[PDB]
Formats: C-alpha cells, sequence, structure tokens
C-alpha cells in the first residue's frame, strides 16, 4: 500500500505497466540512506523477472531536489570512532545498485528536477532515459569533502566531451539541463509542467518521449578553454589557471584551492585510467578502491567535519596543495583491494 508506506523514505510500487520508485523524503532533499538504497535495489532485482513490469520510472517528491546526495552524517560518527566498516558496506551495496540500474534489462526512465548531486547522480544518471527540466542542476562536488566522485560518477565524467569531466570532477561545477545533456549526464529536456502527463503515459507502457530543445548552456562555448586549461596533471593545471584571467579559470582555481588535494589527485587519476571507452563496473571498482580506503587513508572524515558536522568550512587537509600530492600515494589509494575488492 502507499498507505503502509506513508512513513517510508522511498515509495516502491507498480502502477499499470511500470515499476515505480519515488524518493519521498523532501525535507532532507531526498538524501539517500542505507535503507533506501537496499529497498530500491531489492525492488529492481524483483522486477527483472516480473512480466507485469515492462519498464521502471524513477522520480522524487519536492521541487528543490531530485536527490542531493548520500545521507552521510551517518558515516562520520561510525567513522572517526574507527568503525570504517559501516561506510565500506554502504558503498558496496550502493555501487551494486548503480550497476543494476545501468545494465537493467528493461527500460528505466529517470526524471530529475532541481538539485541532483553525489548519490543522486548514481540513482538517476545511469538510467537509459534521463529527463531534465527547467530547475535541474547536476554536480559532483565530492572533492570539496575529501572524496572522489563515486556512484559511477567517474564513468559519466570520463565520457564527457574533451576535458569537461576533469573540470566537473575537480571543481564541482554545475550543469543546468542543456549542459547536463551535452556532457552526457542526461538525454532529454522536457518542461516540468509536462511531467505528470508523461509519467502517466509511461505507466501505460508507451515509451515515446517528447522532443524539445534544451535551453542553451555554457559548455559548448567553454569547451575549447576547458580543453586547454585541464590538460596534463595537477602539477601543471593550477599554474595554467593562475595565468588565465577569466571567470572560468578563476572559479576553477578557487575550487582547486579549497578542495582536498588527495581527492583531486585521485579523481584525475581515475578519469585517466578509465578513458571514454570503459564500462561502469571499471569505474565502480576504481571508486571503491578509493572510498574503501578513504576514512583511514584520505581526507573524507575531516571533509565531513568541516562541511556537515561542525560547519566551519575550514578543513585541514593531509596536504597543503594539489602540486604536493605524491604519485606513489595516489597509487596506493587506487591499488587493487584483493580480497576486499568490489564484486557483482
Amino acid at each position: 500500500n502507499l498507505y503502509f508506506q506513508s512513513m517510508s523514505d522511498v515509495l516502491i510500487r507498480k502502477v499499470r505497466r511500470a515499476g515505480r520508485i519515488t524518493l519521498s523524503r523532501p525535507a532532507a532533499l531526498n538524501a539517500l540512506t542505507c535503507a533506501m538504497v537496499q529497498e530500491i535495489d531489492a525492488a529492481l532485482r524483483g522486477w527483472i523477472g516480473d512480466p507485469e513490469v515492462e519498464l521502471v520510472v524513477i522520480d522524487a517528491e519536492g521541487p528543490r531536489a531530485f536527490c542531493a546526495g548520500g545521507d552521510i552524517a551517518e558515516l562520520h560518527g561510525r567513522g572517526v570512532a574507527g568503525d570504517h566498516a559501516f561506510g565500506q558496506d554502504f558503498w558496496r551495496v550502493e555501487y551494486r545498485m548503480n550497476d543494476r540500474i545501468a545494465a537493467f534489462p528493461k527500460p528505466i526512465v529517470s526524471l530529475m528536477q532541481g538539485f541532483t548531486m553525489g548519490g543522486g547522480v548514481g540513482l538517476g544518471c545511469h538510467a537509459r532515459h534521463r529527463i531534465v527540466g527547467e530547475t535541474s542542476q547536476i554536480s559532483m562536488p565530492e572533492c570539496a569533502i575529501g572524496l572522489v566522485p563515486d556512484v559511477g560518477g567517474t564513468h559519466l565524467l570520463a565520457r564527457a566531451p574533451g576535458r569537461i569531466g576533469v573540470w566537473l570532477g575537480l571543481t564541482g561545477a554545475r550543469m543546468g539541463p542543456g549542459d547536463a545533456i551535452f556532457a552526457g549526464f542526461a538525454d532529454r529536456f522536457v518542461p516540468e509542467a509536462d511531467w505528470p502527463d508523461l509519467i502517466a503515459a509511461l505507466e501505460g507502457g508507451d515509451l515515446a518521449l517528447p522532443d524539445h530543445a534544451a535551453p542553451e548552456g555554457r559548455l559548448p562555448v567553454l569547451q575549447d578553454e576547458i580543453d586547454r586549461l585541464f590538460a596534463g596533471t595537477l602539477a601543471e593545471i593550477p599554474a595554467r589557471l593562475e595565468a588565465t584571467d577569466t571567470p572560468l579559470a578563476a572559479e576553477a582555481l578557487k575550487a582547486l584551492r579549497r578542495s582536498s588535494p588527495l581527492a583531486l589527485a585521485a579523481t584525475l587519476e581515475i578519469l585517466q585510467r578509465l578513458g571514454p571507452s570503459a564500462g561502469i563496473r571499471e569505474a565502480l571498482d576504481l571508486e571503491y578502491r578509493f572510498t574503501y580506503r578513504a576514512q583511514g587513508q584520505a581526507d573524507f572524515l575531516e571533509g565531513i567535519r568541516a562541511a556537515i558536522i561542525d560547519k566551519d568550512r575550514s578543513p585541514r587537509w593531509r596536504h597543503g596543495d594539489p602540486e604536493a600530492v605524491r604519485p606513489e600515494e595516489v597509487a596506493s589509494l587506487l591499488a587493487p583491494l584483493g580480497p576486499q575488492a568490489l564484486t557483482f
């Protein structure tokens, strides 16, 4: 019943021909908990064999946010205390779900209003048909908290044209609906006033999606400068930014200066290993390597303390600048996990 789920953080049900997932926690911007991720993945798994399910539609309540990230305050407590296992387990099931969505045998449509960041990208941006609207703003601002973009984030980042993945990934920069499409985080623009009808039509198993131009964004014209500025390694990029008196370069440099140098360096290294041709599992695997080690070996806990727990915005990172991160140290964070390796 939807009545029996009137206190649940995600609404899971079939409506006509469609399995339906609606995030129902708008007061916390639909932030993802362990329990929600478990429930979504169970539902999807069970819909594989159900012949009444011809497709899945994923949506969310509230006008502010499809889904603004993982509910990660959970993870700092059970974390600075030495219990790294909570985060490790959570990421394991999350990344499995991200993979389940990506390779799902039946069509999945995502409709993502407002803010989609972090875990939210994992939930919506691997669907086969990803719809954005007028209020849609998508970013991966993980490095600002001492993590790499995860949940398959790196797969999408690596596939974006030229060096746009680098820029998005190291700076946490926003994409509106036009730029999300251009960059490959979504497929179609559809006005948000049309969405109740669209979803009804989809519930009836009609997979036709209406054709509209997205509003133009900044990426097509920024592409050339993105491609010049974000070439090479982190030993080269900050100096190139400093020489460039433009809003683009200046906003990027501030992001670089504020974020965890270790997370920046690892993000770049993941993107470089991946390239555009890799599948989602390569990416999840590399992300897990970092995130499995992040609580004890990287800046994640201090990142969360600064931004989420104490809110002083004054993180004290393991390194003083991106230029100072040793390659050997990135290599260790991204080394195979052996028996702890992610599996499907």
